[PDB]
Formats: structure tokens, sequence, C-alpha cells
């Protein structure tokens, strides 16, 4: 069935970012619980019809690594996108509580992210454009899923003005110009894994002293660090060398030299992690407190 504003009822607010707020809602006619994301745009009706039009391709997104989609519409000045409610929230929220995320678990996260990007490229000819821990959602069934990928050109265009004035997961090439594509997602995945693995945004790297204890920056300063100074890496010894190599292959500054999805799919770390027996669902609930 078609979704519309009056058929919904707010339960609670799940969080907000730059340019969007997300509610946990009840869709009254079905009784289903959903996550309704609102993007406040005031923009000419002509193009906001185009946006809703372009967003309908998410009905063709069926994948165990992509958040389910229920529908998209326009309301009182707001674009609504209604997704599956992921009761374990995002990986940035999970890292927040967990402090630091185990390597074995990150292994399963990498598999989900890799297969996720693969589906999007294969079945839809699109890159993600915003891979970061807040955009990898998990739930009590143990499923790890991507959302907030860029399906609509007009939306991408209509949002270009804002962005994050700190912490960038953008690749060096994206920061420097318009010449980027799927490879740029590999960089963001790499950076996200390092963050989750260590427990804080990895730029700048920790001191020798900050490291042993473990185990603000200005905009141009941070960006200049991403572009010119050597990429971040996993501290030696306390992560397997397969995992270190894995992130190293993701964090190569040159997009063509950098590993791609097909190569990462067969990396020793993924191959090791595919075999591993991990109660992800159990680890999730036991850390963030669910059932
Ligand atoms: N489908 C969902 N199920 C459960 N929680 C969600 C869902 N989608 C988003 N959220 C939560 O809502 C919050 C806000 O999401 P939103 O995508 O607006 O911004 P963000 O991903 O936090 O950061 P940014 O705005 O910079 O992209 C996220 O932190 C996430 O925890
Ligand atoms: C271009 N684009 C999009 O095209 C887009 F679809 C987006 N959303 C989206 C995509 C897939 C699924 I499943 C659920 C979503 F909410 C999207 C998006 O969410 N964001 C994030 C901001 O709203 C921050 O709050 C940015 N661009 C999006
Ligand atoms: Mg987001």
């Amino acid at each position: 069935m078609e979704l519309k504003d009056d058929d919904f009822e707010k339960i609670s607010e799940l969080g907000a970012g730059n340019g969007g707020v997300v509610f946990k809602v009840s869709h009254k006619p079905s009784g289903l619980v959903m996550a309704r994301k609102l993007i406040h745009l005031e923009i000419k009706p002509a193009i906001r019809n185009q946006i809703i039009r372009e967003l309908q391709v998410l009905h063709e997104c069926n994948s165990p690594y992509i958040v389910g989609f229920y529908g998209a519409f326009y309301s009182d000045g707001e674009i609504s996108i209604c997704m599956e409610h992921m009761d374990g929230g995002s990986l940035d929220q999970v890292l927040k509580k967990a402090g630091r995320i185990p390597e074995q678990i990150l292994g399963k996260v990498s598999i989900a992210v890799i297969k996720g990007l693969t589906y999007l490229r294969e079945k839809h000819k699109i890159m993600h454009r915003d891979v970061k821990p807040s955009n990898i959602l998990v739930n009590s069934r143990g499923e790890i899923k991507l959302c907030d990928f860029g399906v609509s050109g007009q939306l991408i265009d209509s949002m270009a003005n804002s962005f994050v004035g700190t912490r960038s997961y953008m690749s060096p090439e994206r920061l420097q110009g318009t010449h980027y594509s799927v490879q740029s997602d590999i960089w963001s995945m790499g950076l996200s894994l390092v963050e989750m693995a260590v427990g804080r945004y990895p730029i700048p790297p920790p001191d020798a002293k900050e490291l042993e204890l473990m185990f603000p920056m200005a905009i141009f300063e941070l960006l200049d660090y991403i572009v010119n100074e050597p990429p971040p890496k996993l501290p030696s010894g306390v992560f397997s060398l397969e995992f270190q190599d894995f992130v190293n292959k993701c964090l190569i500054k040159n997009p063509a030299e950098r590993a791609d999805l097909k190569q990462l799919m067969v990396h020793a770390f993924i191959k090791r992690s595919d075999a591993e027996e991990v109660d992800f669902a159990g680890w999730l609930c036991s850390t963030i407190g669910l059932n």
C-alpha cells in the first residue's frame, strides 16, 4: 500500500544528523513499526516531485545487507523516507556504548559492508557516497545493513550546501575534486573500521603514549591531514596482520592503486572472517542491552 502522513503516529525520536531527523513511528493501517526520516527541504514542487520519483527505485532494493524500504512521499515541507526500524541502531551508537569493537565482530561488519556495496553496484549501478558507522545499522536478529546511500541525483544536488564541519570519512580524491566513484567508498569503509577498532575517530593518529593508555581540530587542518599526510593504520601487535593488511589496502591514497570490492572479497581477513563462528546477535544484545 501507498504511505501517507496521516497514516503515521510518532513513537519516539531515533536521532538526527545534518539535514535529516529520524522518528520511530507506527504506521497505523499495517501496525508495522518503521523509521521515518524527514529531510526538511523547501524547493520548487517541480524538482521535489523528481526527488520522490527518483526515490521509488528503493522498492527494487531487496538485499539482506541493505535496510528495507517501505516508501517515500512529501508532506508539510518535508521529504519522508520510511525504512525498516533497526532495533540495535547504528554502529556509531554501538561504538558509543561498546567503547571499542572487537576484531572478530568487525570481520562480520566488513563482510556485510562489502556485499552491501557489491549489491548496489551490481544490481543498481550506484556507489554509496556516505559510508560511515552511523550509516551501518544493525538489529537483534544479527543483521548488518547499509542505509543512506545516494539513489537520487536531484537529492544529492539539493543537499550540496551543508555537510560535516568536522570528522570526514571522504576519500582524498573526493575532497580534492569531482573525479571520484566506487573506489571512494572503499576509503570510507577503511576509515570506519579503524575508528570502530580503536574507539575514536582515527585522525590525527594517537601518540605513542596515547596508544599504550588505550590498550579538537580545525576544518582545513583535518582535511589537509587526509589529503597530504600518510593514511592512518592499525596499531601493531594487538590486531591480526590480516586485519592490518585489510585496512592498509583500503586506505591507499591513490584510488586506482587502492583495493577494490572484488579484491577485498577474497582478502585473507575476509576469508578468515567468513569461517569464524560469531554470535553477533548475542554480542550486540549483551553489549547494548536487548532481547
Ligand atoms: N532505519 C533506522 N533504524 C533505526 N535507527 C536509525 C535508522 N536510520 C537512522 N537511524 C538513526 O538516526 C540517526 C540519525 O540519522 P541520519 O541518517 O539523519 O544522520 P547520521 O547518519 O547520524 O549522520 P549524518 O546526518 O551526518 O548522515 C542515526 O544516528 C541512526 O542512529
Ligand atoms: C542522496 N540521498 C539519497 O538518495 C537517499 F535515498 C538518502 N536516504 C536514504 C537512502 C536509502 C535508504 I534504505 C534510506 C534513506 F533514508 C540520503 C540520506 O539519507 N542522506 C543523509 C541526510 O539525510 C542526513 O540526515 C543524504 N543523502 C541521501
Ligand atoms: Mg545518516
